């Protein structure tokens, strides 16, 4: 288990955190507490520019974390709600497959490596373009935001 619900005070799921490469990572805009004893009270470092916040992964969860890959060839990827196309530098889904509460969910390749973290979606009709965080080969974060993105 490397994906954790972020809960508001009522216990409603607001979005998700992931364990990846020695960090716990979540979208900054997802407000609540991670529903995990080892993770609730960690010290987070916030980056407004990338809509992300991160903490050091507790040494108990060392090995139970996703790997990340910069290999994103065009084609199809996976996430909790089904297929994610990557084409023309954009990740898209059928409109209606994602919405509020899906921020922080990872997009995975078939080997189970993370290629992106979902921030939200811009409704283009049949397709919805996902606003995401990715990392390049230098480990630099990249936020991709589409016109009229809806935060999830």
């Amino acid at each position: 288990d490397r994906t954790f619900a972020v809960k508001n005070e009522d216990g409603k799921i607001m979005g998700y955190a992931v364990a990846m490469e020695g960090k716990v990572i979540k979208p900054l805009h997802v407000k609540g507490t991670i529903d995990h004893p080892a993770l609730a009270k960690l010290k987070f470092t916030k980056s407004s520019s990338y809509d992300m916040e991160f903490a050091k992964l507790p040494t108990e969860m060392k090995s139970d974390a996703f790997g990340y890959t910069t290999e994103h060839p065009e084609g199809f990827y996976n996430w909790h709600h089904g297929a994610v196309q990557f084409s023309g530098g954009r990740f898209t889904i059928p409109t209606g497959a994602g919405g509020p509460g899906d921020s922080g969910r990872p997009i995975l390749d078939n080997s189970g490596k993370v290629v992106a973290i979902v921030l939200g979606g811009a409704n283009e009709g049949a397709r919805t373009a996902l606003s995401v965080v990715t990392w390049n080969k230098k480990g630099a974060a990249i936020k991709t935001t589409h016109e009229d993105t809806v935060e999830w």
